[PDB]
């Protein structure tokens, strides 16, 4: 599925992800359209021989399982394909788990480089 940008921080807001360790909805909606361009499908794949997976580009190096990262961590307990439905929940809870862990939205280099101290409210302006 390709979202919308309102569509998106409404599903975003309803799994909780507004406030979510202080980070306001505008860093969530923005960190999408940098890492998938808000595409549920996306994938990429890192010189180390793991894959981002979905909307958030999550790990297969520590946060889920693809069968073919070897000696690699399944820290959301999910196999990878879940982050690649329409149903954004397997995706939102996994992100929960990482903002947790102790570098914030700094695990998401899209992020990092082009939203982090910019206008991030600018991305949920005009939706109800
Ligand atoms: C809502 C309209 O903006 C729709 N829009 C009309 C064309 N726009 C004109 C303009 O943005 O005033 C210029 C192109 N636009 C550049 C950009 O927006 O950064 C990329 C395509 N956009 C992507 C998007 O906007 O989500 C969809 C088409
Ligand atoms: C021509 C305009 O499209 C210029 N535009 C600024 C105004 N936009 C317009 C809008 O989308 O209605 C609203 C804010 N915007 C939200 C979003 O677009 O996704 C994020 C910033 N954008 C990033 C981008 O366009 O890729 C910068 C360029
Ligand atoms: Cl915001
Ligand atoms: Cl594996
Ligand atoms: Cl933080
Ligand atoms: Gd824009
Ligand atoms: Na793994």
């Amino acid at each position: 599925k390709v979202f919308g940008r309102c569509e998106l921080a409404a599903a975003m807001k309803r799994h909780g992800l507004d406030n979510y360790r202080g980070y306001s909805l505008g860093n969530w909606v923005c960190a999408a359209k940098f890492e998938s361009n808000f595409n549920t499908q996306a994938t990429n794949r890192n010189t180390d021989g793991s894959t981002d997976y979905g909307i958030l580009q999550i790990n297969s190096r520590w946060w889920c399982n693809d069968g073919r990262t070897p000696g690699s961590r399944n820290l959301c307990n999910i196999p990878c394909s879940a982050l690649l439905s329409s149903d954004i929940t397997a995706s939102v809870n996994c992100a929960k788990k990482i903002v947790s862990d102790g570098n914030g939205m700094n695990a998401w280099v899209a992020w990092r480089n082009r939203c982090k101290g910019t206008d991030v409210q600018a991305w949920i302006r005009g939706c109800r």
